[PDB]
């Protein structure tokens, strides 16, 4: 059953979830612009992807305002810090495959799962905004898949390392958000299932085989 969007219980949980989504979208904008420094010939396309993320950020900010919720931005900045630090380390080292696995694969799959899971339990205003964001996230996943597919033979080992290092951070993020997501009437098992399907499908598209993907998804056990 649909949550009571007006309750103090719902608004409290929404203040943290809404802040996480707003921060995630800002970091996604910043990440695609940063990847433009590593792929100078991709700048115009990366600018278009980054502009989409800012449109998403604005839409999710309006979701919070619509419910009379003040987003807990400090909570959201801490939530992304471990993954943000790994993206910044990779960026500084010029490690384009790791930057793309973090943003274009892991984060886009986590957003797709979160948005798909939220849609059926969302208020009417946020439902339309969320439905209107999901198609773009598939475009972002496709962009990352395409580059990694084209460059797989040169970056195989780096991707296995990036997955080993960062997939457990996504799992920790899922563990951390689960309580508030349950107040929002979202089941953690649906979040995990949708995320693993999106991520496993992206890896298949890139060119990893069933054994490789199984070994990769098992990195979440750390
Ligand atoms: C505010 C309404 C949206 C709420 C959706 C449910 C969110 C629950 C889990 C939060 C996951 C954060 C995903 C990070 C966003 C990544 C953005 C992107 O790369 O485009
Ligand atoms: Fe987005
Ligand atoms: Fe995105």
């Amino acid at each position: 059953a649909l949550p009571d969007f007006t309750s103090d219980r719902y608004k409290d949980a929404y203040s943290r979830i809404n802040a996480i989504v707003i921060e995630g979208e800002q970091e996604a904008h910043d990440n695609y612009i940063a990847i433009g420094t590593l792929l100078p010939d991709h700048v115009e396309e990366l600018k278009r992807l980054a502009k989409m993320e800012m449109r998403h950020k604005k839409g999710f900010t309006a979701c919070g305002k619509n419910l009379g919720v003040k987003a807990d931005m400090d909570f959201a900045r801490e939530f992304f810090a471990p993954l943000r630090d790994n993206f910044q380390t990779a960026l500084g080292q010029g490690k384009t495959p790791t930057c793309l696995l973090i943003q274009a694969l892991l984060i886009e799959a986590f957003a797709i799962s979160a948005y798909h899971t939220y849609i059926p339990v969302s208020d009417p205003f946020a439902r339309k905004i969320t439905e209107g964001v999901v198609k773009d996230e598939y475009t972002h996943l496709n962009y990352g898949e395409a580059w990694l597919k084209a460059n797989l033979e040169s970056c195989r080992e780096e991707l296995l390392e990036a997955n080993r290092e960062n997939l457990p951070l996504i799992r920790r993020m899922l563990d951390q958000v689960a309580g508030d997501a349950a107040v929002l009437q979202m089941d953690k098992e649906d979040l995990i299932e949708d995320f693993l399907i999106a991520y496993q499908e992206s890896l298949t598209e890139i060119g990893f085989n069933t054994r490789e993907i199984t070994r990769m998804a098992a990195a979440a056990l750390v």
